[PDB]
């Protein structure tokens, strides 16, 4: 019976929502990669600089990718989605109860949006299997250049090695920070997303060159309206030791120093674009749920030829579109934010 048809689109709305979050946030770790000055100086390791400057650019090319490319893919899945609300308001419009077979061309459409929801699902799976083939080849490119970093630190005297733990601390504490930040801008999905960017610290370079290695780091845009002020007040705080850290290391290893500072950027870039495939993995599976309840809905439709019957299938249809239509707009502000959050503005105090 009509009473155990689902025509609602499950859990696609918070699905696409903590899709967004990681999302928007890995846009603002890309610009950041690509904002942050690459190290110019070569009167230091020739063997380490090489190895530097090759990880930054590897890494600006990844972050350019998604930036232009991987957002532009999430923005079709959202628009589909778009299109499938579209696609159920015209399944109410039938609903006038002005045509005798009503009920025949109404389970026509709800299975013909059954094969639309079947390709939505294909769609989904191609994007996931490209999130993926990049996961593979990120994970790697960032554990090579771990190897690199700890082979350094392991003939390290005690006193350096304290000054590249104190700084490794700082670097994860404030990771936190950013992600209570970008929870609160993004108000569960409600929220019109904006980071900022500054520069933050900074690596003296060994005597011109490159006088200074100079770091940026990801800030809030209001010192004082963010609705996470603790987090901001950490931030501000933890940023003036990470100043204070770096000119320690800097003394005697400086080179490293850099290298500590762009394997920070890498680590929330690669660790954000995890979470993106993580998210992105389940949708497809979301789309076929929605496949198949509109395949098992459609032959129930069709009983439904008494007065009462069609009227409690209007009924059943009109309360789905409702739930299509809040989604729509939950789907129209993630797509603003992908356009605004394009790109990651100076702060200035």
């Amino acid at each position: 019976n009509l009473t155990s048809i689902d025509l609602s689109p499950q859990t696609l709305m918070a699905m696409h929502i903590s899709i967004s979050s990681q999302a928007l946030l890995n846009q603002s770790y890309s610009n950041l990669l690509l904002s942050q000055q690459l190290l110019t100086s070569q009167s230091m390791d020739p063997g380490l600089t090489v190895k530097i400057k090759a990880y930054q650019n590897q890494l600006r090319q990844q972050a350019q990718v998604f930036k232009q490319n991987t957002v532009a893919e999430l923005i079709g899945l959202y628009t589909k989605a778009s299109n499938f609300a579209a696609l159920v308001n015209a399944v109410n419009a039938l609903y006038s109860t002005e045509d005798p077979q009503v009920s025949q061309k109404g389970a026509e459409m709800v299975a013909a949006l059954s094969d639309v929801a079947q390709h939505y699902q294909a769609a989904a799976q191609a994007v996931h299997t490209q999130l993926q083939a990049k996961r593979e080849m990120l994970e790697p490119l960032m554990g090579n250049f771990l190897n690199v970093i700890d082979a350094i630190e392991q003939g390290l005297n005690a006193e350096a090695k304290q000054q590249a733990q104190t700084i490794a601390e700082l670097n994860e504490a404030i990771a936190k920070n950013i992600q209570s930040i970008a929870d609160a801008g993004f108000k569960a999905g409600e929220g019109v997303v904006q980071l900022g960017q500054s520069i933050v610290a900074a690596v003296p370079l060994g005597p011109s060159d490159q006088a200074s290695y100079m770091i940026s780091g990801i800030q809030a845009i209001s010192a004082g309206a963010s609705g996470a002020q603790q987090a901001v007040n950490e931030l501000k705080a933890n940023y003036a030791k990470l100043a204070v850290a770096y000119r320690a290391l800097a003394t005697a290893n400086a080179l490293l120093s850099v290298a500590k500072s762009v394997q920070a950027q890498a680590q929330l870039f690669v660790d954000t674009y995890v979470l993106t495939e993580q998210r992105m993995a389940l949708l497809p599976t979301e789309w076929g749920k929605v496949a198949e309840a509109y395949l098992t809905a459609a032959p129930i439709i069709n009983q439904a030829g008494s007065a009462a019957e069609i009227k409690q299938a209007k009924q059943i249809i009109s309360l789905n579109a409702e739930k299509w239509q809040l989604f729509s707009k939950s789907i129209d502000n993630a797509k603003a934010n992908y356009a605004g959050n394009n790109i990651l503005p100076e702060v200035l105090e």
